[PDB]
DNA sequence: AAGACGTGGAC
DNA sequence: GTCCAGTCT
């Protein structure tokens, strides 16, 4: 019964609807920027990002034309960080090749850095109306317990019968509207725990509140147990009081960003002295710090820094006050807190 | 295919 | 502790 879901559904939206920043304006470059945020992040977490992020970069011409540095400053600690090196890279794109101006093309937007299926969908059904999907997994939880689909919706194979149920019973008149309210559904009202059912616009149309089963779903594989990883970092300061930091790499785990000088130990002081040598004291403190997919176990190691000869990349003499300045990923943030404490 | 890829709320 | 808010390879 798709028109009497539709309008229980789209009438709950008009008068639920979170009035969140990005819900300004219909603008594609602003939709863009937070549907990318809001990947694998919470809308709550994501707000003053967003809110920093377009004050410091209004247009895509601004973000085109920010230093990689500025801008991953401005996602620093936001997390899974290719998400704006894709981004950066995707709005250049933009900007070189099509004047500035992003798609209206499905298949050319998607093939910008970045870009998956949801994002598609987000951008172009709301900035300019074309009628695609964008299942994120709210939306899947949500066509989960409707249709009561038990599959494992980790399976990418999964996600596309999701997005084929979408564009059944999707209201082709206002599109954006839609496809938001699902996902609004899905954050206010069919939540992953004790779902309002009683609540919901749609208890109706529910197969899983029929049965009983909507705590039950969706299937999702469970998580399997991570790698522990030691990990030695070195926090080397001259007598000005300047820090030693280095730029990771591109490629892998925190790419571009800014670190104190480490080394995977699985002794550490060792390691570490040859490691900056191609003096440190014991350790001050080690706290684990978590990744989706494996746990840092850190312990940092204080030094004395004595200028032998140039500062070679990808190393760089930081002024304690112009540490600021740099983007770090949140575990070394923690670092030099904790070296910080300690000094005191 | 499924591992890589950050972080922080809410149970 | 578990869960979970997408894309590239
Ligand atoms: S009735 Fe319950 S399970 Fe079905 S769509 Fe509404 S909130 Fe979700
Ligand atoms: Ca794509
Ligand atoms: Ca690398």
């Amino acid at each position: 019964p798709a028109r009497e879901f539709q309008r229980d559904l789209l009438d709950w939206f008009a008068r639920e609807r979170r009035d969140l920043p990005w819900r300004k304006d219909r603008d594609p470059y602003k939709v863009w920027v937070s549907s990318v945020m809001l990947q694998q992040t919470r809308v709550e977490t994501v707000i003053p990002y967003f809110e920093q992020f377009i004050d410091r970069f209004p247009t895509l011409e601004a973000l085109a034309d920010a230093d990689e540095d500025e801008v991953l400053k401005a996602w620093e600690g936001l997390g899974y960080y290719s998400r704006v090196r894709n981004l950066h890279a995707a709005v250049k794109e933009v900007k070189t090749r099509y004047g500035g101006k992003v798609p209206d093309d499905p298949d050319e937007f998607s093939r910008l850095k970045g870009v998956g299926p949801y994002t598609v969908g987000a951008v172009l059904s709301l900035a300019y109306g074309v009628p695609e999907p964008a299942v994120d997994g709210n939306v899947m939880r949500v066509l989960s317990r409707l249709f009561l689909v038990t599959d494992d919706i980790a399976k990418p194979s999964t996600r596309k019968r999701f997005e084929q149920i979408v564009r059944e019973i999707m209201a082709y008149e206002n599109p954006g509207a839609f496809n938001e309210a699902l996902i609004e559904l899905g954050a206010l009202v069919c939540t992953p725990r004790r779902p309002s059912c009683l609540l919901c616009p749609v208890q109706a149309y529910c197969q899983a509140f029929a049965e009983g089963v909507a705590e039950e779903l969706p299937v999702k594989m469970k998580k399997t147990a991570v790698k522990q990883v030691p990990l030695a970092v070195a926090v080397l300061a001259d007598d000005e009081g300047r820090v030693l930091i280095r730029k990771r790499d591109s490629t892998g785990l925190l790419a571009n960003l800014w670190e104190f000088p480490s080394c995977e130990t699985d002794d550490g002081k060792e390691k570490l002295e040859q490691m900056v040598g191609e003096e440190l004291t014991e350790p001050i403190v080690s706290f684990e710090h978590a990744f989706s997919h494996l746990v840092w176990q850190l312990t940092v190691f204080p030094g004395r820094l004595v200028h032998g000869g140039p500062v070679e990349e990808p190393y760089r003499l930081a002024p304690e006050d112009e540490l600021k300045a740099y983007a770090f990923p949140v575990s070394h943030q923690r670092v030099w807190r904790e070296y910080k404490e300690w000094a005191s």
